[PDB]
């Protein structure tokens, strides 16, 4: 899958993510809340997999540690995130 660096500005306590996990592999983003620090990111979209935290490997992590990495971040820190799209279809035209 196409691999992604997302750099955040963790600006309030809340990011607007919803995570979850089907048991094996990569937690992935669920929802992303309309007018969230999340929607306004150009280069992360719903179903793409969460690969790294600030260089942490995540692989094999349920939804509820990586969930913990980013409610830890504090306030007003800026954090990097490694996201991997799903391979869905599309149309070259």
């Amino acid at each position: 899958g196409t691999e992604k660096t997302v750099k955040v500005i963790k600006d309030g306590p809340a990011l607007g993510l919803t995570i979850s996990d089907n048991g094996a592999g990569y937690a992935f983003i669920k929802k992303i809340r309309e007018d969230s620090i999340m929607s306004r990111v150009a280069n992360v979209a719903v179903g793409d997999h969460i690969a790294k935290i600030n260089g942490t490997d995540l692989n094999g992590c349920r939804h509820f540690e990586v969930a913990r990495m980013l409610k830890e971040i504090p306030i007003g820190s800026e954090f990097t995130m490694i996201c991997v799209e799903p391979k869905k279809s599309f149309d070259e035209i």
